[PDB]
């Protein structure tokens, strides 16, 4: 994955 | 993924 | 993956 | 993985 | 600013 | 801002 | 702004 | 800033 | 700033 | 890996 904020 | 925000 | 932030 | 911050 | 991914 | 993705 | 995704 | 990917 | 990576 | 800060 990329440029992701945050995620679980 | 990518560019998600506080995603489960 | 790349350039994520606090990512689980 | 590149350019990560605070991933697990 | 933080956690972002691009350009500014 | 912060968590953004794209261009500003 | 925060958790945008695109161009502004 | 912190924790950005890209350019600013 | 610190963490950030790319150009500025 | 690199670049990568504070990573698990």
């Amino acid at each position: 994955g990329f440029g992701n904020f945050g995620t679980s």
